[PDB]
Order: structure tokens, then sequence, then C-alpha cells
């Protein structure tokens, strides 16, 4: 199985070069084509690069006052800094209020609620009781009766008086909240490639602001602006809060040799702007103070609505990884057979005889592709699985050579119908060298009824042609080729020159050397030679020439 | 090295098609099979699609009251609402309070600290000085002595009177948080594909409430059925407060065809449930209002155990893109040879003799896979290296073809032995034409020795056959073949027709061509009759039939 | 077209088997090399792992207090625990103070601000009107007067008096807040891969503190480590807040045989330690209580500069896929080809004239690779594609054969040029069988004008010799196998044995066989004895010897 020269055994594959302008140009084509959009998607997609997602960290800082009077009995003229709307989280996310209603002597008291839209409630006692309404923050006992004017509300054990309900006011108050100025600072890393940055680097101008042509890489914002970028009002969103949303966006190739990793800013509201009215619509929180006054356990609650800024850092960075480069190129290394798959596909196309038959004298201008046929029979080699059934048979009228590769169930040979192949061009540079008691399935009269088994009988049942006429065993080259004793013997000589020359039992290598010699004359080639069936007029004149003594003689054998 | 038409050639690979119907169905069934595993990862998971992870944006509302009486001196009836447990974040993250201590004369002084399970001290003066406890709030001079009934605790700088140290209620104030409602608006993008959406659509039900099978599109959730859809009991993480997560997972397929991007909604406990009393087990906050009362810097402080929901939004979007659906054709596409390497393996090994020696007698059904041999000889075309030392024996006893590739280091070439190789078929159609005196190593009575120099005698020291007999010259066909001057002459005038035809120096190219007959004679292959080495009686035969006049004979020379 | 026994079709690639130490040495070590290299990749970077992005759930526990006593009109001694400093988020962010102000005074008036060191302005009424700055909090009318002794400021409209504008205090106030103790739980989850755990485990030590060397899983950090591991000093960070980030990395492999998921500690600091002075350098807020005294709406409002730790989870989760493996492996199937690939360019560079011309006899090492070139002929089969133009001959005197591709102008074919190509080995075994009225053109005597149409009469205008001397037609072989009616009788015999012989019409087979006899006989190669011109003197002697009675001789006619 195994042996030390077999380890050192490497296998080419046969090949045979087509000097031809088509079948080259469109071979180099191909191969520049599928060339060209590898190495664009590798340097689109960057897929040599290693990707990662950055870790990123932010820090804003809002700056900007606004003044705002309250509403006139006793007047009030107050200022509003960052001390007050912002919140202590300063990172990744920041609120501006952009209104506010105020409640002072929130108390814990059995008074009624606010009348809103669809909570005006006109029954007396006609409330739940115990029903610890979401909408009202107390739980109550019904005891409908009328504080307000022209209306009525339940009886709410919830902190009094008229708190909740209270629709916002409009025109927005703090609407100077929209010149204020958001600086953010941004610091991103990725860990494995280990490279870390920042939005603001040295040198950068600190009274900038952003903008989306003149300075876009300034981290300094103004709400306006955003909210003027997309197209939004900030009235509307100042009556009633909203959700921003500031997109910051890294696309870092941290290659040396072109090296780019800068932020790209965006803005998008978060918050659905058309939403229903029975859902929260606007971001608002209610906190509050508390105090001990009098005695009394109370506290005063405000209710902001203002714009909720998101910072969404996000991003990737690629670096250079020879494993992905490598995983690429062995992946698209297949589309270059793409060229060789389509040829082979036009020369077995091409080839075929139904292009031939229908499509060169339709088309008329595909006339000339009947060459790739000839590339075929210096392409491919068709051959037969030797199966036992498998036999071939010759016949001097027809042309071609009939493949019988059916069984045999005890019908005659020469009527069974096969399918036709082409003889060989029979190698013409070695060619070109100096009464009536037949057995009734035969058309000659050379013919003699074979001596075998029944069961195997009708394999010897074969003639030398398929009409009548004259036998194949008349002719000039039967007498010199098949059976002549002198080129039996030569033959014999070429393969063994040490042969007995007559001694004991040599006509038996004659006969087969004579069977061979007819086989390889009418099936030309030696895969059809071997599992050939000779005629009975042929065969037991070579029996004569060359009798067997004390034995019958052996048909056809698998010689494999 | 470089031509115009060198640049036009295209390379076919030479096949034979082979009819077999066991061979076609396992290529057809193998192509079938790893065609249909390619086609079943690609749609499933996706990889014609580039995929991106979302950006999101989570806004939480919390309703829901919940009535509470204070411990009997006086009592105390209260309500609490989302402005006192909820806290400012309201995004991404909301805390829940389900459990609360109070101190109301928090104030600095040198006060003792509450006696723990542990920090009971009954020692006098024994606890350490200036230890700055990161358990009790204030650093430590220890003057240990008692001040509750039956038991002491060191002397400490904190905030007193007995705030720490305090154990949490059981059964769990503020049980009534449960039944609270949680509306959780999710804004997701892809930016990349450029695709936003969100958790609500138009047309949700509003009053809708979270479940696993009826409503599970639905935002709204209540706490109660957050912990029993994971069997968690509400009551014990009530007691000591914990972390739950709200998973959000979005499958999103942003292509038109098959467009569905929605969430899934997924709860998990996040606290470690059985975790280690020296760590802090659950979830909870300590946070104080501060004041001044009869000039004194005091603050009333609250500790507030509950639970911690992370809205843990996450996902994955997915769009058509090409270069990804080319690099996985490109990598699947060299499982399509597998079906070739496999029938490949099937003939290589059923082509050697090792299955005809053991496993075909022994298992008896593998004898018609012999046929596999045959297509290895029309598959594959063994050659050797054309070494200088490559060599070729023939002998007329023996069938087979000796190659003598060992170097001659002065012994005879006659004894050297080598591998045997079969001799071809010999090309049936091209044949199928009408006294003591010896050097002691030969076996019949016509060889010579050698006349060469001493170190490259030994080459020329053959003979034709391994054991005595008759010579290979005494056959007909030597005479006829090897040295008929008539049938040199003829080759001769086949190779060029206008030879000087016994001018001058004309049997050189007629010993030459005599030389190369035998070779083809016995070695029947070019290949083989290359590097052939005759017999020194036809060798010297050969050279008195055409001998060279004033001039030694030079021997075998390296061709190439 | 489609038929059922070609369904069944198998093709092999024709290879033939060199047997050589070198070849199958370069192949076996190239494909070791890269199977190698593929199995490093795979195992390295763990592409048969689809990875996940982990979920994270941070829990901060931030335990330490700290004395500091006030600035001496009466001193003030105090403590600052963790519920005064650290802040209610707890979850994935925290804050540690390190330096505060404090203003108690705190009320809207029209008091002016505290001088900086650029703020400081000397000029009366010059500041503007109404200017809204964002650097005092309140909004502007002039009126520059002077409240300190040797400096003055604006009038501002801002929370009185003197609250911004100071600057922190250095050394920096509780300088006891670096022992300080961080317990952080952090909770991941891989849901695609159903993979949830902690980074505290059951046995972990709970009175450990992180170490990089000793004890790295203790998730117990203290604050003076941090910032001493990457060098940064904790004073200067306490004077000037500043912004650091705890980064957790899990490279977690959820495979049973090597599982192993913990996380990994580092340290980075997050805020610009070279930062602008314009730009807020530290981290920093200012918040407030309000309040109401003596009938005036008021506030205490603190500025604090503290450290704020990000805690950076990230990290990735592989788990076996079978598709990613599969992937895998189509793409890093193509390398195998590579060894095979250099070889073929090994074999088809050491095949060209270019070698043996310069290489060999400069370089005298690379002479046994000649060798190489024998396989080219034993690898490749160069043809050519048979254009109608496609013309071949022959000359006695020349050794090689023309291919004259060029189209006939009128020229005469004698004189064209075209690429000599060498004659074939001629099968050696199919071999080793038993007056002056010229045209002008011709070098010989025995040619003769053609009888053709003048367009194409060019064709036949062709002669058996390119110089003058001895014509082909007097060789002893033309006599024999070109026009030996018994060869040709004989050919045709072997064709078809059952001919007319001597009946109607014959001469035009034995014409045709003729002239395939002389092609097969000057152009061995049946390729090339199609498409070859025969000149005047011989293609007039067979002419002669089989003449056409009642029509005339159509010349050389394209076959396919
Ligand atoms: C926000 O800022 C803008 C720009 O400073 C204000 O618009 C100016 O308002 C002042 C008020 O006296 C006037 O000078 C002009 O009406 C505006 N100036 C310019 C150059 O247009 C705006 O009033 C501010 N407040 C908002 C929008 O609420
Ligand atoms: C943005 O919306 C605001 C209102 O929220 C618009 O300002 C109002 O315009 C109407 C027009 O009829 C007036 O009646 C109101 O008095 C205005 N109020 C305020 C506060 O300005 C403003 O025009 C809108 N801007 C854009 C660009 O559409
Ligand atoms: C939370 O809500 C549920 C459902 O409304 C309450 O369960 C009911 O409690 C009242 C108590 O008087 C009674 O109607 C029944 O005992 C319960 N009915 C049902 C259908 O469950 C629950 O008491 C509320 N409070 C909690 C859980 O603390
Ligand atoms: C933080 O803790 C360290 C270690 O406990 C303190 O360092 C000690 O300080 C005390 C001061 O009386 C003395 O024991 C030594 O000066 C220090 N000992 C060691 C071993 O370092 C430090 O003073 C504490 N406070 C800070 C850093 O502000
Ligand atoms: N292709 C072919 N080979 C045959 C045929 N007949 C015999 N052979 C071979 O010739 C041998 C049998 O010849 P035969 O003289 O009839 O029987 P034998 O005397 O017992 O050997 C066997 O080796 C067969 O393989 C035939 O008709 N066609
Ligand atoms: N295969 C083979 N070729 C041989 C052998 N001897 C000679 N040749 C060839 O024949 C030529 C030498 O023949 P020879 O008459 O002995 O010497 P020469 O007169 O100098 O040419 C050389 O071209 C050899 O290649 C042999 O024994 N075996
Ligand atoms: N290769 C080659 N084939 C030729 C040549 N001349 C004729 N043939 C073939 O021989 C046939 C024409 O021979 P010819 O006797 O001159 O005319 P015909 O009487 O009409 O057959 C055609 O089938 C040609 O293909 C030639 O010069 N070279
Ligand atoms: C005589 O030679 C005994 C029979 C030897 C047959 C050897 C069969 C080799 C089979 C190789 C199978 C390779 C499978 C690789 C899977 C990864
Ligand atoms: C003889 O060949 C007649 C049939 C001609 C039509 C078939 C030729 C096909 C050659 C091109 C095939 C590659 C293109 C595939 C299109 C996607
Ligand atoms: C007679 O033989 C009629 C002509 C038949 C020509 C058949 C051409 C087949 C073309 C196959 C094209 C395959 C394209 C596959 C693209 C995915
Ligand atoms: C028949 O089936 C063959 C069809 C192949 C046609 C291919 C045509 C493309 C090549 C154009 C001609 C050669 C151009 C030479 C200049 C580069
Ligand atoms: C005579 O022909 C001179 C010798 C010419 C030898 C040409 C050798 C070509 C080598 C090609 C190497 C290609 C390497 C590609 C690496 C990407
Ligand atoms: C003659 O061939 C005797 C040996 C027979 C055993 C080897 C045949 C192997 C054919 C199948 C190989 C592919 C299957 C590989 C299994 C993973
Ligand atoms: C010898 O060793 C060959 C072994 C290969 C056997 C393969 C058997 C599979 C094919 C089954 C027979 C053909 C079925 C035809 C109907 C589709
Ligand atoms: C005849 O062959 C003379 C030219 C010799 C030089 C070319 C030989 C090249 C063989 C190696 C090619 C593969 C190496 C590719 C380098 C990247
Ligand atoms: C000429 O062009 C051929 C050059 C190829 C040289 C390759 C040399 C590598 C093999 C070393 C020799 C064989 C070692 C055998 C022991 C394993
Ligand atoms: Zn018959
Ligand atoms: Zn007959
Ligand atoms: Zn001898
Ligand atoms: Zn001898
Ligand atoms: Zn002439
Ligand atoms: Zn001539």
């Amino acid at each position: 199985c195994c042996s030390w020269n077999d380890v050192f055994q490497y296998e080419t594959n046969k090949v045979t070069r087509i000097q031809s302008v088509n079948y080259g140009t469109i071979k180099w084509i191909l191969h520049m084509t599928v060339f060209s959009y590898v190495s664009f998607a590798l340097m689109s997609d960057k897929l040599y690069q290693r990707k990662e997602p950055l870790i990123s960290s932010v820090h804003t800082k809002v700056k900007g006052v606004a003044e705002v009077t309250e509403n006139v009995t006793k007047l009030v003229h107050g200022i509003f800094d960052t001390a007050d709307y912002t919140l202590p989280l300063q990172g990744n996310s920041f609120f501006v209020m952009t209104n506010y209603l105020k409640s002072e002597g929130q108390e814990q008291k059995l008074c009624p609620e606010y009348p809103s839209r669809g909570k005006q409630c006109h029954s007396d006692q006609g409330c739940i009781k115990g029903w610890m309404d979401p909408q009202s923050k107390g739980i109550q006992t019904g005891r409908c009766i009328p504080y307000d004017q022209k209306r009525k509300t339940c009886e709410i054990f919830a902190w009094c008086p008229a708190e909740e309900g209270k629709e916002a006011p409009r025109p927005a108050l703090l609407r100077s909240a929209e010149n204020f100025t958001v600086l953010i600072k941004n610091n991103i890393d990725f860990p494995g490639h280990n490279y870390t940055t920042r939005n603001i680097l040295p040198g950068m101008n600190i009274s900038c602001t952003f903008h989306k042509t003149w300075n876009p890489q300034c981290p300094i914002f103004r709400l306006g602006d955003i909210f003027q970028e997309i197209g939004e009002n900030f009235t509307e969103v100042a009556v009633q809060g909203g959700i921003m949303g500031i997109e910051i966006y890294w696309d870092c190739n941290l290659d040396s040799w072109s090296h780019r990793c800068q932020p790209k800013y965006s803005f998008r509201r978060l918050d659905d702007k058309y939403t229903n009215e029975s859902l929260f619509p606007g971001y608002n929180f209610r906190y509050a103070k508390y105090y001990k006054e009098n005695g009394m356990e109370k506290r005063t609650l405000i209710k902001a609505f203002g714009v909720r800024f998101d910072i969404l850092v996000f991003g990737t960075g690629g670096k250079f990884d020879i494993i992905q480069l490598v995983v690429y190129i062995g992946s698209t290394l297949s589309y270059f057979g793409l060229a060789t798959v389509c040829i082979d596909l036009i020369i077995n196309t091409y080839a075929s005889t139904c292009c031939r038959s229908r499509v060169y004298p339709s088309c008329k201008c595909c006339e000339p592709c009947a060459v790739n046929e000839y590339y075929y029979r210096k392409k491919c080699e068709p051959i037969v699985e030797p199966k036992p059934t498998l036999k071939y048979v010759s016949f001097v009228d027809e042309p071609h050579i009939w493949m019988v590769d059916q069984q045999l169930l005890g019908k005659s040979l020469q009527d069974v119908k096969g399918q036709e192949v082409p003889r060989p061009q029979t190698d013409f540079l070695e060619l070109s060298r100096l009464s009536r008691d037949s057995p009734d399935w035969c058309q000659c009269g050379n013919c003699l009824p074979s001596q075998l088994p029944e069961n195997r009988r009708a394999l010897e049942e074969l003639c030398c042609r398929r009409k009548p006429g004259q036998c194949i065993t008349t002719s000039e080259l039967f007498s010199k080729i098949v059976l002549s004793r002198e080129a039996l013997q030569l033959l014999l000589l070429y393969q063994e020159p040490l042969l007995a020359l007559e001694g004991e039992a040599i006509n038996s290598k004659l006969r087969h050397c004579a069977y061979r010699s007819y086989a390889t004359w009418r099936f030309v080639s030696q895969d059809m030679a071997d599992f050939a069936i000779l005629p009975s007029c042929c065969r037991w004149k070579i029996r004569k020439e060359f009798p067997k003594t004390q034995g019958q003689y052996s048909g056809f054998k698998y010689p494999y």
C-alpha cells in the first residue's frame, strides 16, 4: 500500500494550450474584472482590517442662564442657572428645562383633585372607593362634591391643593433656553487595538460654535441650531418637553499610512412626535423639597418639562489584521476559475450536434464556433463502464459500431439494438505502412451454429452484417491480417521472440492473437477491441485455421 | 520569453468522461447535499446580510401610588407617589422603593452607634482610637460605655443618634408597590442601514398590560408579573432590595421582502440571590435633606431599599449586502470539489493490487469495484524523473522491465537489482501490420567485453537474459527489425527522404536508428526506450553490421 | 442535448504522476506550512467560535468617611460619609467628592460678581447692558462700581454674594478620600449563547483589596491604588476634579472543554490632563438646597470637585458554531493549491529555451532543472485554432514546419513567411515496422501551374523546397507510400473491406487517401496533417496517377 517512493509522488494536470484570441481575451478580461471587484471590495469595506467597537465616556457642560418673571398675586423676577435646571448626572445625558409648574403648599389632606378635560365629574358620590388611581396621586373615597365654581371632582387623599392634572403654559416659559451652549467632551478607546483618543484636541478654537459645513469638528453646540438642523421647532418642544439624540459616529482607520479618526455629529429626535394623548407625550418629571412648617410634614413640588439630550457615541475602529486578509483572499480565490468554467461551458455547448442542426443554419453567425467541437475532441475522452454485459459489435454495411449494453435473455445478439458509437480516426500514422443450412439469424453463408451451453449460447449468435451480401471473410485483408500464420507468428515473436514456434499447444496463442487482430481491425480503440464479439463466420474460420484438439472452445470471457 | 501570441493562450484541463450510474449518482447527491447545506446556512444565519448593532434610547414612566401608616409614638398616615420613590433619571434605569428607614434628628455629636449582631461590644475602652471605620460613619475614639439597657457600643463621631446598623422591617413596607405600572418607550436606530423605529407604534392599545402569550408587544409592564414570570418572590425582594433586568432584544431584518423589526421582552434577576452577608446583599441607598434648626447644622436621613430595573436594550439589524454574499459564496465554492475528491480517492484506492490480494477474495462483494482500476489507467500516466543514473534493462526470460535507478559503483549492471515495471500494452493497432571466453557475467555466448574507460565500463556490462539459454540475437525478428539495412534505410528516408544513401559516414545514423529500433522493440514507451541499456551481444552485433572506421564507439549518453 | 445517460456522466481530470523527491518535498512542506498556519489562526483568533457582545449591569458601593474642619469666623468640625458625596445613581458610574466650596446666603439681588484673573474690570459703567453672560449666572446692566477694597466688578443680577468665579483650595479638602473602598458587582450575560455570570463568585475573600499581581480577581478597589497603578497623582486631581475609567474586559470562551470566563481590570484617565483653561478642565458640579427664611426665597449653593469613575464593562463571548468553522474551512481550502500553482510555474518557467540560452550556461547549477522541460512535454499539448486561413507547409531542406496563418492576398504561398513549428517524434513505435517552363516560383523541375480560379490560385502556388536541388518526388519512399496503388487499396480495404476495387469512380478515394498519406508522412500529427498544403509537383503526380475524367480538381477545402 504505502511505499517510500509513493510519498514523493506529484500529479500535474494534463492540459492543452489553445492558441486563440477569443478565449484568451475573455479569460483575461474576466480575470481583470473579478480582480478589480475583489480589490474594490477590499479597499471599500476595509475587509483587510479587524474591526472593533469603541468604548466611550462623555462629559457635558451646559452654560447659559434665563430670566423669567412669575405670574402676577405678587410678581417675582427670577433667574435660572445651570445649578437648578441641570441635573447632577453631567455625563452621557443632560436635561434642559423649558417649562415648569410649581405648587408651594403641597401637603397631605382630603381635598379634591384638579378637573382635567375628561376628569370633570359632576356626579355626587359616584367615584370608586379605594381605587388607588394612577392618574390622581391619592387613594380616593368618592364623596364627590364641588370645590371649584362651575365644576367638581372626587375626594382624593393626594398632596393638596390642586397639584396634578394641570396643563403646561402656552407660550412656553424659559424661552431663553435656546441660546444655551453645550460643551461635550468625548473620550473613546479601542482596547484591543489599544488606541485612545478624544473629541477636543490641542489647538481647537474655544469660541467656536458647531455648524454643518463651516466648523463641524467644533464640539460646542447650540440647542436652537440642533433643532433647526433637522427642522424641529424649539417652541412647541419647549411647551411640552421631548427627547433629542446627539449621535457621534466614529469611523476610525488606525493604520498609520491612512490614519484618520475623528467624530461626525448628527441630531435626531428620539421621542415620537405624533404620539397618543393617553400616553405621556413629552419628557417631564416632578420633584419636590420636603420641609416642616408649623409642625406639619409638608413639601413643595415642581413639575418640569424639558428636553433630554441623549449623547449616543458609537462607531468602529479598524486595524490591519493579516488573518482577515488571508481569509478574504482564500474566499475570493475561487472566483478566478469563473473564466475556466465559462470557457468549458462554451466548449461543451458548441461541441454538441444540436448547434450544427438548428443553430448554425438559422443564425449563420455562429458558424466559426464549430471549431469548439475540435477542442472537445482534444479536451474529452469518453469511455464506458466495462460492465460484464458490455459488448461491441460491428457490421460492414453500417459505418458505426453498436454498444450492446443490454443483457442477453435468450434473444439472438444479431437483432439486439444498442447505441451507435463512431469508429475512431484509425490512427492513420500507424496505418500508413505498406449450402443453405445456416442458423437463419445470419445474412451471410459462412456462419455456423455455436457450440456452447444453451444458457450462454446467444452471445455467439452474431453475423457479419445486417442485410444479405458478400461475407467479410471473403475480403482480401482477412486472409492477410486475421489468420495469416506468418503475421501472427511475427506478432507473437514481437511479444515474445523465444516462442515455441510449432511446439506444444501454440495454436491457442495464435487464435487469441487472431481474435485480438480482428478486434483491433474493426474496433480500433483498445477499449472497444476488448468486449468485442466476433461473428460466427470469422470466429469459426479462425478456429478452423487454428483448431483445438482435445477441448472445447471457450467463448468470450470478462477480462478484468 | 513573452510574445504577443503567448498572451492569447488558454489551457483547458484534459478529462475523460466516465459513463457510470454509481459515480454520477454519488456526484449529484453530494453536490445537492453541499448546496442544500450552503443555502440552509445562508438563509438561517442570514450571512448574505451585513449586520449592525442598534443605538437605543429609553424613556421610563412609573405610575402608581402606595398608602402606608407610620409606626405608632404618634401615628402618621402617608401616601407615596412617583415624586418621592422615583428618581430624576427617568431613562434607561429607574428605582422603585420597597422599604425605608428614617432618622429625623440626624446631627453631628459624640454619641454611640447602633449595636448590630457582631458589633455589640461589651469591652470598656477597648475599641481602636482614630480607626475611621467604614462600617460606622464616624471616626472613633474608643471610650466604650453603655447607652442601651443591656448592651453597649463604642463612642463614634457619626451623625447621631443611632442611624446606621439597623436591619430592615419584615414584612416589608410599601407592599402596594407591586401593582405599579411601568411604561417603557424605546427608540432604536441603525445609522449605517439608516432605519429608525420605536417600541410603541400607531394603533397599539393604551390600556394593555404585558403578558408572555396574549399581548407580548405591549410595552406596559406590571412589577409583580415581572417577578412572577421567572418565579421570583416580590416580598423577600421588597424586604431587602435587589436589581432586575428587562432585556429588550431586537432581531431586525431590514429587507423589504421579509421586513420584520420588533422587540422581544424578557426578564432576568441581576443581583446574586445567594450572596455573602459581609457584602451588601440588596440594592439600597441612604440620602438626606439638610437643614438648620436652632442654629445647629443638621439633617434628616432616610435609607431606602428597592428594586432597580435596568432596561437592557440590545439587538442587531441585518440588511442585504452584496459583498457579504460574494465572500460567503467564494468561501463555500470550494466544497463543490468534495465529490471529485471522494471519487478520485475511491479510484486511487481500488486501483491498487492490495484490494485484489486481500479485500476482493475475503469480502466478495467489492468484486465489480476492480473496474475502478481501469479508470486509473485512463486517469494517471506514471512517469519517472529522467535522472542521469536512470536506466532500463529488459530480459527475454522475465516479463517485466527493471528500473536500475541506482548508481554504478564499479559493480556489473547485470546483477544490479531494481524495481520491476510492467511493459506497456504494445499499441496493438500499430503492431497489427503485416568459444567459452565470455566475460563470465553474461549467460549467452554472443557477449563481448566492452571497450570503454574502466571508470565507465560497467554500464555496458549487461546481458540479454538472467539465466543460460538461447540468445535473443538468434531470434527471427532481430535480423529483420534491428539490423535489416533495408528497414533502417526506409526509416531514415521516412525521417529524411534525401539522405546520402551510402555516402560519407551514413553508418552512424543507421547504428543510432538500430539502437532506437531495438529499444522501441523491447522498451515500448519512448520514455523507457530512452535511458535503455542494450546488452553487449546485440550492441556488438549492431556495431558489426555498421562498423565505425576511424573512431571509438561512444556509449550511452544522457540526451537531456 | 439532454439524455438520461448524460446525467450519469462524470469527468476525471487526466494527470501524470511524477516521481521526484524535489517536487514531492516542496509539495508536502508547502501543504504542511499552510495547514499549520490555518490551524494556528483558527486556534488563536478562535474563528470556529461565533462571537457575541455581552450585556452588563453594574452595582457600586462606596464605603469610607472623611473628617474635615471648616476654615476658622467660627470654626466647624464635620464628617463626610457616603450619604453626602455619593450620588443616588449607584450604578455604572459614581462620584467621589475631593473638594468643595460653599455659599450660604445665596439669594437674588443686584450685587456684583467675584473678580477673577481676567474678570477684574476697573472701567466705570463700561460693561454691556443686558448681555446675559454665560460666565456670570446673572444678566447684567453694567453700572460697574467698586465693592471690594482694591478692585471692582460689573453689576450682576445673579444669586449673591460672590458665588461663582472663585478658585479651588490648594491643598485639596477631603484628602482622606483616597483610602475609600469601592465594591463593584458586575453581572454580564450572553443572551444568544444564553450564559449569565457575575464578577463575584462563591468562596471569594471578602476582606481582599485589588492588586495587579497578587489578587487581581478581587472586585474591591482602593481609589489611591487606581491612580498609583498608572502613575497619576491623587492630590492634583483632588484639587481640581477629573474623570477616571475602570475598564472591565471579558474574554469568555463558553466551550466546556476550555471554559474560562472571568474579568480583567484596567484603569485609564478619561479627562484630558493637559487641557485648555477656557474649557472646564476638571469634573465639577454645583448644586444647592432651596429654602425660605425671613420671607425671602433663597438657597445655599455648594460647588463640588471630584473624580467621576466610569465603569466601562466590555468584552466578547465565543461559542462553538459549525457554520463559522465551515465558512473558514471553505475559505482556507483554496490555499492548498499553492503547491500545485508553484510547481506548475516552475515547470512552465524551466521549460522555455530562455533558461538554456542564458540561465544554465551562466549559473551552471540549474543544469539538472532542464528535466522540467520534459514534464512540460508530458503536461502541455499545444494546439492551434483551426482557422480557415490556417495552413501548414513543409520543406525537405529545412527541418521544421511553417505555420502560415496569414491570408492569401494574391502573393505566392511559396514566399509567405510563418512561424516555425517542430515536427513531432514521429511515433517511432508505429514507424518501427518493416523543360525550363516552370512557374518561376518553384525550385524543382516537376512543378506545374495550378488550374483554379485566379482569386484562389495562390493557395496551390507552393514548392517542395526553398532552394534548388533534387525534387522530393524522386525519392524512393514517394513511389512506395504516396502513390503505390497496392498501398492505397490496402488502406481503403482497412477502412472499408468491401470497396468497389476498380469499379466506378474509385480513383477519387485513392487520390484523397494519397493526399492524406503524404500529409501524415510530412506532417505527422493529425492536427497538422489536416490544413496541410501539398506542393504542385507531388499534387500533380498524385493526380496523374489517379486522374479525374469529367471534372476539375477541387483544391484544399476547410474540413470543419
Ligand atoms: C436667544 O438669543 C438670540 C440671539 O442673541 C436673541 O435674539 C435677539 O434678541 C435681542 C433682544 O433684545 C435682540 O437684540 C434681537 O431681537 C435678537 N438679536 C438678533 C441679532 O437677532 C433671542 O431673543 C434669545 N432668546 C430667545 C430666542 O428666547
Ligand atoms: C414655532 O412655533 C412657535 C409657537 O410655538 C411659533 O411662534 C408663534 O407663531 C404664531 C403664529 O400665528 C403666533 O401666533 C404666536 O404668538 C407665536 N408664539 C411664539 C412664542 O413665538 C413660530 O412661528 C414657529 N416657528 C416656525 C419656524 O414654524
Ligand atoms: C395589589 O393589587 C392587587 C389587585 O388589585 C390586590 O389584590 C387584591 O387585594 C384586595 C385587598 O382588599 C382584595 O381585592 C383581594 O385580596 C385581592 N384581589 C385580587 C383579585 O388579587 C393587592 O392587595 C394589592 N396590594 C398588594 C399586592 O400589596
Ligand atoms: C489614608 O490612609 C493611609 C493608610 O491608612 C494613611 O497613611 C497613614 O497616615 C497616618 C497619619 O497619622 C500614619 O499612620 C502614617 O502617616 C500613614 N501610614 C501609612 C502606613 O501610610 C493616610 O494618612 C490616610 N489619609 C490620606 C491619604 O489623606
Ligand atoms: N474481444 C473478444 N475476445 C475473445 C473472443 N473469443 C475469445 N476471446 C478470447 O480468446 C480466449 C478464448 O479463446 P478460445 O480459443 O475460443 O477458447 P480456449 O481454447 O479455451 O482458450 C479467451 O482468452 C478470450 O478472452 C471474442 O469473440 N471477442
Ligand atoms: N537507449 C540507448 N541509446 C544508445 C545506446 N548506445 C548508444 N546510444 C546512442 O547512440 C549514440 C552513440 O552510438 P555509438 O555508435 O556507440 O557512438 P558514436 O559513433 O560516437 O555515435 C549516441 O547518440 C547514444 O545516444 C544504448 O545502449 N541505449
Ligand atoms: N491537407 C490537404 N488536403 C487536400 C489537399 N488537396 C485536396 N485535399 C482533399 O482532397 C479533396 C479534393 O481532392 P481533388 O482530387 O483535388 O478534387 P475532387 O476531385 O473534387 O475530390 C478534398 O476532400 C480535399 O479536402 C491538400 O493539398 N492538402
Ligand atoms: C491496501 O492498500 C489496503 C487498503 C488501503 C485503503 C486505504 C484507504 C484510505 C482512506 C482515507 C480516508 C481519509 C479520510 C479523511 C477524513 C478527514
Ligand atoms: C451551441 O453551443 C448552441 C447553444 C448556444 C447557447 C449556449 C452558449 C452559452 C455560452 C455562454 C454561457 C455563459 C453565460 C451565462 C449567463 C449567466
Ligand atoms: C442543443 O444542444 C441546444 C443548445 C443547448 C444549449 C444549452 C446552454 C446551457 C446554458 C447554461 C447556462 C447556465 C447559467 C447559470 C447561471 C447561474
Ligand atoms: C463562438 O461560440 C465563439 C464566441 C466567442 C466570442 C468572443 C468575442 C470576444 C473577443 C473579441 C475578438 C477579439 C478581440 C481582439 C482584440 C483584443
Ligand atoms: C527567460 O524566459 C527568462 C526567465 C523568465 C522567468 C520568469 C519568471 C516569472 C516569475 C513570476 C513570479 C510571480 C510571483 C507573484 C507573486 C505575487
Ligand atoms: C480498495 O480500495 C480496498 C480499500 C477499500 C477501503 C477504502 C475506500 C474508501 C472510499 C471512501 C472514502 C471516502 C469516505 C471518507 C470517510 C470520512
Ligand atoms: C465499488 O467499490 C463502487 C462502490 C460505490 C457504490 C455506490 C453505490 C451508490 C449508487 C447506488 C446504485 C445506483 C442507483 C441508481 C438509481 C438512482
Ligand atoms: C527558467 O526557469 C529560468 C528562470 C528561473 C527563475 C524563475 C523560477 C521561479 C520559480 C519560483 C516561483 C515561485 C516563487 C514566487 C516568489 C514570490
Ligand atoms: C530546478 O529548477 C529544481 C529546483 C528545485 C529545488 C528544490 C530543493 C528542495 C528539495 C531538497 C532536496 C530533497 C531532500 C530530500 C530529503 C527530504
Ligand atoms: Zn452469417
Ligand atoms: Zn459472414
Ligand atoms: Zn551474454
Ligand atoms: Zn546474448
Ligand atoms: Zn517546384
Ligand atoms: Zn518539386
